[PDB]
């Protein structure tokens, strides 16, 4: 029994972090297969307004120290895939765990191996619907990736950047960003974010299965127009089928459940799951793995 | 920037994780050079078990331990405590360097839930003054291990059993941390908050630009602990006041005033603000681990 923010094992990824060095400029690297994959901007100087291919261009292989632990790598080969640099190594990563690279959907969760100068640091468990993510990044992290585990590990994030506002920004593994950003030390807008609906649901479920039912006691469309007001996703039928099988676990309907969350956004000092606000970082998978344990 | 709950990477604990199986029961063992370690419940049949007799009845080939798709042979087996030691014919290739250690109460690590030998999930927790752990424990999962790394993992603590809803167990060499014991019957003590914990989680907050809480007041060690009493927090202790030093040096804020505004939060409550994304008063970081994320530190 209980319910906590879960991540997943991190040691599939932990063979993979390596260190990248251009010029003074340092940062983490994936190393999968005989490629290793880190931010463009490793190759950046007080260049604010980089002419990336310009500055590829002034460089060559030899300036691109790839650290794997103690032994370094040979880079005999480089390209640019949108913000990602592809740098071929000699060397197949012995340690290189069944992968795919894959972009979720604003909304769903992945597991995030904070690391500074290739070596990991700590690991913790959302992609906001503006596409920015409420992580814990220092200086340094860059490269660090997010990643779901089915043996096979789904990497979809490679952390690129920390926004003025103290959230952080980046791409899935082909070096395309989430949400509007680039990769240029600026000022960017976040969109307004929205709370994701179907996961404080999925919460809520979590809570019920764990003991928790004070909050139970409307329609779809009426649903809608009171999220709306409070700065929630608007809930979908495909949002509904997803809760499906935490609706059967429960005997509690999907729509029986958005009632007990219409009556919590306009009514409010009770705890849930022993927290006082209403968490949505929390996928109905991410419920069902959990309480149903599933291994790797 | 931004402050997460974090775990620490649990590669290293992964590749110690091994299953262990006596008869109906099956659970998780940590394998570390020749041993492997379990919980000594995996034994039985409950309610009142006489474990030495019990023992008696099992020999070395009763045990199957498999580690991934590995059988290992066991050529030993003993009773320390609590937890059960199964003496096998080969050394675990990925132990790694490693420790014993009895933690303190409100000290914290991290749990790599296990089922089946297998690895489900890693999180940080706390002991909590009760001793006590807030987790997250299916059937099957007695056997994961909580852990500190620092390119050592240091052990604390071994999951044995689930209270009628928080988690009890044991340290590596079997002692319970509580009163408990290992059988189905027992009353946890009144859960007190971590006040040193608290404190350095309102100067993570400082830190990270959430700075409204901070008040015009200070106070007097004794006159924050009364308050600390009446509001079933820890007391407060000059060794807890040095550990928070660097933090309070860090951030410019005497720890003495930083419990003025923790007084004051405690008696006025927070009126619907939150600090740090929370609505409650965090007390599962400790000042070590404030450092550590606020600095990096890796492992
Ligand atoms: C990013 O985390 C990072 N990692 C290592 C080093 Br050395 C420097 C880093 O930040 C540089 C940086 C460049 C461009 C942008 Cl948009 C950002 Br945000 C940070
Ligand atoms: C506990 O995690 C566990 N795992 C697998 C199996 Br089979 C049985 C388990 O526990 C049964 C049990 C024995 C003793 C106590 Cl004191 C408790 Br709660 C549970």
């Amino acid at each position: 029994s209980g319910f906590r923010k879960m991540a997943f094992p991190s040691g599939k990824v932990e063979g993979c972090m390596v260190q990248v060095t251009c010029g003074t400029t340092t940062l983490n690297g994936l190393w999968l297969d005989d490629v290793v994959y880190c931010p463009r901007h490793v190759i950046c100087t007080e260049d604010l307004n980089p002419n990336y291919e310009d500055l590829l261009i002034r460089k060559s292989n030899h300036n691109f120290l790839v650290q794997a632990g103690n032994v370094q790598l040979r880079v005999i080969g480089h390209s640019m895939q949108n913000c990602v640099l592809k740098l071929k190594v000699d060397t197949a990563n012995p340690k290189t765990p069944k992968y795919k690279f894959v972009r979720i959907q604003p909304g769903q969760t992945f597991s995030v191996l904070a690391c500074y100068n290739g070596s990991p640091s700590g690991v913790y468990q959302a992609m906001r619907p503006n596409f920015t993510i409420k992580g814990s990044f220092l200086n340094g992290s860059c490269g660090s990736v997010g990643f779901n585990i089915d043996d096979c590990v789904s990497f979809c994030y490679m952390h690129h950047m920390e926004l003025p506002t103290g959230v952080h920004a980046g791409t899935d593994l082909e070096g395309n960003f989430y949400g509007p950003f680039v990769d240029r030390q600026t000022a960017q807008a976040a969109g307004t974010d929205t709370t994701i609906t179907v996961n404080v649901l999925a919460w809520l479920y979590a809570a019920v299965i764990n003991g928790d039912r004070w909050f139970l006691n409307t329609t779809l469309n009426d649903f809608n127009l009171v999220a709306m007001k409070y700065n929630y996703e608007p809930l979908t039928q495909d949002h509904v089928d997803i809760l499906g099988p935490l609706s059967a676990q429960t005997g509690i309907a999907v729509l029986d459940m958005c009632a007990s969350l219409k009556e919590l956004l306009q009514n409010g000092g009770r705890t849930i799951l022993g927290s006082a606000l209403l968490e949505d970082e929390f996928t109905p998978f991410d419920v069902v793995r959990q309480c149903s344990g599933v291994t790797f």
